[PDB]
């Protein structure tokens, strides 16, 4: 059975986005860098996947509305 949630990263481009998992912790992060390479705009969304979801199965996609979707499978 599928698990999915959406994160609003509409102010950022795909190349700006990072998805991290640590066990069942998931972080969607986005940054824009200035010319000097410092951070001009930063965003992070930290949440926890349900116990019955497999963290290794997480995939992400940028949806047409500009948000990012996290999809993952549950263990049966």
């Amino acid at each position: 059975d599928a698990y999915e949630f959406a994160v609003d990263v509409r102010d950022f481009s795909p190349e700006d986005i990072i998805v991290t998992t640590s066990n069942n912790h998931i972080e969607v992060r986005a940054e824009k860098l200035a010319a000097d390479g410092t951070v001009m705009n930063t965003f992070a969304h930290k949440s926890q996947l349900p116990e019955d979801v497999d963290p290794t199965s997480v995939t992400s996609a940028l949806r047409e509305d500009g948000s990012l979707t996290i999809r993952a499978r549950r263990h049966p």
